[PDB]
């Protein structure tokens, strides 16, 4: 949804 959570998700 936002770039930062996308990062969280892949991490």
């Amino acid at each position: 949804h936002a770039l930062y959570a996308c990062i969280r998700c892949y991490a």
